[PDB]
DNA sequence: GTCTGCTCGGCTCGAGTGTTCGATCGCGACTGAGGACGAACGCGCCCCCACCCCCTTTTATAGGCGCCCTT
């Protein structure tokens, strides 16, 4: 979660693209929501 | 005198209320990351400070050069 917050939005966007997260969540690009979704996907 | 019925008391069970504990949510604080501003360093441009050429005078010396106009 510390390194996930240290992802600095842009690389988290590329990671969400890599996992196969749908483009709506990538599109809103809220940082906190993005990092919560990528933490959830790394839990999944 | 005996038997039977009725009433009262005691015990047990069930329900309700209260208290305690656990879980979830919200708020606050701390840490990390990003952005902006300031300072320092480097590079480029401009201004200055560089130059050895010119210089008028003197003197000795002398060939090439004029010119000098009178016969």
């Amino acid at each position: 979660d510390a390194d996930l917050r240290r992802l600095s939005l842009k690389n988290a966007k590329q990671l969400l693209r890599k996992f196969g997260v749908p483009e709506e969540e990538i599109k809103k690009l809220s940082r906190w929501e993005v990092i919560d979704v990528v933490r959830t996907m790394s839990t999944e």
